[PDB]
């Protein structure tokens, strides 16, 4: 009956939210690489400056 | 004339747009400081390692 | 004959040339990582700004 | 006497080292532009990629 369509809709709704949660996961890993990249840029910057004072 | 009183509306309308988005601005500043902090942790870690080698 | 023993000299002479210039090679690798690090800091900074605009 | 020549030589020696210190200054600024250029190449690369995901 019309119950099968409503059940199908909740399924498609579950897949929709499951998809955006993956999208959010991707944005999270992106911002972690952003932070590490700034850490290493500072590290090799400081390291070169330190070797020069030799 | 109208120009004086009209700007007083856009002026007030401006400060109220700021107020409505102070939290979002706070998250933004929080993440800028996060990024600068990790840069600097890296900087001073690399510097110290570079000075030690001499 | 001579070919076998002669190559053993150039072979050993090679590894010892490497040893004599490991520090200079270290400075070189340090500066390659410095360059890649700043590229990546820029990459992820620009990406995040580009995603935010949507 | 021969003291004037030795004094003249130390002067010319001072100018010689003062010149190479400028040369070293030029090599330094060159490597800073090298690093910034890689930063901006990454930045505009990331930024374009970010706008595309729109």
């Amino acid at each position: 009956d019309d119950s099968e369509l409503r059940n199908a809709f909740e399924t498609a709704l579950h897949e929709f939210k499951k998809y955006h949660s993956i999208e959010a996961k991707g944005y999270d890993e992106t911002y972690k690489k952003l932070i590490m990249s700034w850490y290493y840029a500072g590290y090799y910057t400081g390291l070169a400056e330190g070797l020069a004072k030799s």
